[PDB]
């Protein structure tokens, strides 16, 4: 929302990725492709590992609400597919991923923050795919990324019932992996990417790739059938 | 068991399904026919939310074992058959489902339990697939039921080794998703599905069928392969 | 390691075999063979069930590191095979398996453990995948074994992250089932395994096969699979 809504910092073996638009991080097609671009600033520098962050309001808020609800298919589509890319992109990347949940993170602000290999957040921050709160299906990509971390039963409420976690109970349907006090939550998201560094990063590559492959292979699938969903 | 074992009684948003044959809630043909006589009715009430309840000694005790045990195959095969397309109907209903579980749910008990979208218990109820120790095999049906809410361990003990489950494990392994005190099991069930009906219901119906789809497609293969278990 | 690394005992309805090779109880060709050879006594007594045990120092270090680094890629690739076929064989066992982790189980030792009906350990016992953090890939057999076992969130870390788990963080995993104090790990395992032998043994045999279906088709792909890695 903001003009310069992602920055880029680069400390040592990590680079750190923030999204501040001002709001609540909305991930529409600028936030995208700062996104993208942060990330291919990443690729040059080869760094140990990247993490990811929101804003002192957000993780974020998901899709632009604006852009979903103009009546205007083709741009609708185009956001959807774009923020399923990026999950993709980032589910397969060749270093470890750490996202540090700096707020609340709703719908495709939550399915970003399952991307990563470790996920940090504070015990109020509310994480939900809240599509059918709202009248909306939760589109197939999205289903793919939270079937991979949320336990058989989190999954079930997590979905149909638009079910709210935080804290403990997060922690335990597997939508974050670390609780930490909000003051700390980028420092603890920062400190486990300097040690996930250390791993090999070859057999990271390949191996986060194996333990992900089905996920991956269906949310290629889902992205392509958006149009659909539509 | 009872002549009248199944009543209906519809609340505001939500309609209350109460299963007393007088004794341990036998899910034998006629049980089954009350049952989706009741799931009728609340389809021309056009509820907002179901809930399920038993009685005050068991949620259910699972098939009616005089006639698994008759030696007659067919009418075997028929009662099975029933109960898990019973359970197909109420996985896939397009209405939230609660699950009001009054007392232990063994077998057959426990797998309908697990066809609700929320489930409420007491802490000293027995959930448990009860067959191994009974000298039966689970059938394909049962296990997919199971495996779409049983944590990947909580699974493997369940089954092959008829583990029973209650309170704190039964909710960590999700055979449960929320534990209450005996006397407020009903209340707290009713007033999940009165919030839960607040949700869109289109969405609701079409997101559940998604999270559901591999077990509902082998859910009615198992139903077709009763036959061959016998 | 040691010349003679496990031994048989008979005790009533169950067979305990211990691994304890003097060292690290290494999964080389030779532990293999005693393994194999002492569950043909189990199969010979038809025991009610099995307990295997580690020794005073590990459950098992895993694979032989020195055949693994010896630049022999036969022998390497005879050993993995061996080692997975070994997993294939206890999954499918048809009596109860009950693990005695009486110390650290790392990369197989590990896989190893997550063959038990019932594994039980005590609170400082490390388990971890070890495989990333020294360079390897993990084999797609031993991703199988995982995937039986593992929360859907704590999998995703066991493997590309290398996770170490242990005590209540192993048990919330999926790694463990039970922990136990040290000096009682082993009584309470030959107790598991006591009642589970009271279990009608068809029922179990034919039910843990059916709940493990997909595991053991894909860990005999990945035993024919293991010469592509290498
Ligand atoms: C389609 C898909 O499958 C999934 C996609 O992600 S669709 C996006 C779905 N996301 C939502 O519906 C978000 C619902 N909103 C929220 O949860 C909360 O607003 C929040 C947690 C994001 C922030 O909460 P908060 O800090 O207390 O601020 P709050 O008082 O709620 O209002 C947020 C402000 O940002 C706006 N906003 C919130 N989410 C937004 C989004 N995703 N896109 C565009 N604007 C958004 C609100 O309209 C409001 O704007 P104004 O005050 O200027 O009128
Ligand atoms: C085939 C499949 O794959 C699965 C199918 O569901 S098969 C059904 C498997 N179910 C069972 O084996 C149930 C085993 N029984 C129990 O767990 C317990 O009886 C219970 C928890 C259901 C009730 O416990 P309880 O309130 O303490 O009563 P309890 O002292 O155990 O006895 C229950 C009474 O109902 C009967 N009963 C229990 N379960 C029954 C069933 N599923 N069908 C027909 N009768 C049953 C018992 O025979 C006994 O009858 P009588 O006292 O008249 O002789
Ligand atoms: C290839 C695959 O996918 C998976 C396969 O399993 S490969 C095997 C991977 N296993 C490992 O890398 C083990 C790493 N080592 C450990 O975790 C620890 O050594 C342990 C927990 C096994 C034991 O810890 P410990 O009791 O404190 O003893 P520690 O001080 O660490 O040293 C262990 C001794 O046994 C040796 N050892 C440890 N694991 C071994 C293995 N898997 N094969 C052969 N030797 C091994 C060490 O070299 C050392 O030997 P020396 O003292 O004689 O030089």
């Amino acid at each position: 929302s903001m003009s310069d809504p992602v920055s880029y910092t680069r400390k040592d073996s990590i680079a750190v990725i923030s999204m501040d638009d001002g709001k609540v991080n909305a991930l529409g097609p600028a936030m995208q492709q700062a996104l993208n671009a942060a990330i291919d600033n990443a690729d040059r520098d080869d760094v140990g590992a990247l993490v990811i962050t929101g804003n002192g309001r957000v993780f974020s808020g998901g899709f632009d609400l604006k852009i979903l609800t103009s009546g205007e298919v083709q741009p609708a589509i185009d956001m959807l597919r774009g923020g399923f890319e990026l999950a993709y992109r980032l589910l397969s990347y060749p270093k470890p991923v750490v996202m540090a949940c700096t707020g609340h993170a709703i719908a495709m602000g939550a399915f970003l923050l399952s991307c990563g290999d470790h996920r940090v957040a504070a015990h109020a921050y509310n994480i939900q795919a809240n599509e059918v709160a709202i009248g909306m299906t939760i589109p197939y990509a999205a289903l793919e990324i939270m079937k991979l971390r949320l336990t058989r039963s989190a999954y079930q409420q997590a979905t149909g019932l638009a079910k709210t976690f935080f804290g403990e109970t997060a922690l335990a349907a597997g939508f974050i992996d670390e609780i930490a006090l909000p003051e700390v939550v980028v420092s603890r998201a920062e400190e486990a990417a300097r040690e996930f560094a250390g791993l090999n990063q070859h057999a990271h590559a390949a191996t986060k790739l194996r333990s992900r492959a089905d996920a991956l292979t269906a949310i290629r699938a889902g992205i392509d059938g958006i149009a659909a969903e539509f």
